[PDB]
């Protein structure tokens, strides 16, 4: 285990341009509304989604969050547009009903 906020989690979507807003069921077994940011947590690596304090959005446009993968598509470094896919179950936790990064 290393996160898993997708298992606690529910609703799951995207908010602005990199944004994931949900809800997550803290200690109590209620459920609150949470947002985890990826601007400053996910970056746009050569039109790739990969960790790292930098916004992808900069280079990313009609980004979309499904579950606990965000699909968004990112412009490539030669040119031209690609939508790339990755999964952040681990990354993102449910921490009392807030998504958090570890």
């Amino acid at each position: 285990g290393l996160g898993k906020f997708i298992e606690t989690c529910r609703n799951t979507q995207l908010a602005g341009s990199s944004e994931l807003a949900a809800e997550c069921k803290t200690r109590a077994q209620q459920f609150v509304s949470t947002k985890i940011n990826l601007d400053d947590h996910i970056a746009n690596i050569d039109g790739t989604l990969k960790w790292q304090p930098s916004n992808f959005s900069q280079t990313c446009y009609n980004s979309a969050i499904q579950g606990s993968v965000l699909t968004s598509t990112c412009e490539r470094t030669n040119g031209g547009y690609n939508t790339s896919s990755i999964d952040l179950n681990s990354v993102i936790e449910n921490v009392d009903g807030s998504l958090k990064y570890e």
